[PDB]
DNA sequence: ATTAATTTCTTGACCTTCCCCTTGCTGGAAGGTTTATAATGGGAGCTGTCACGGATGC
């Protein structure tokens, strides 16, 4: 919870390259959201690397992921 | 009130597609998963809309 609650400013400032007017704002923040709770238990920080940066790949897939099945009301796939 | 040559009915005997399938790939479509430097308070009207009630605060 604080490691999520700690990176919303994460999801807020990678959401400005895909505001386009398919998907409202909040939508891509909680997809995001749910992107960035993926990351938490793949995030194995042994290695020695920043969240924000690992957590960058798996909010944009989230993202994408979001404007591939919504944002459209034929629904097209993500390939 | 009779039946013998035509004219229909019925029954095997044949004739097509529909669809699944034959080995061997070959390509296309739908769905889920990582990627590991650094990425941390975002964004957008539109008012030049005017005159009523219904609820809020002295």
């Amino acid at each position: 919870k604080e490691m999520v609650e700690a990176n919303l400013r994460l999801v807020i400032s990678i959401a400005k390259k895909y505001t386009n007017r398919g998907l409202q704002f909040l939508d891509l923040i909680q997809e995001g959201n749910i992107g960035l709770m993926k990351a938490v238990d793949k995030f194995e920080y042994r290695r020695g690397y920043k969240f924000s940066t690992y957590a960058t790949w798996w909010i944009r897939q989230a993202i994408t992921r979001s404007i591939a099945d919504q944002a459209r009301t034929i629904r097209i796939p993500v390939h």
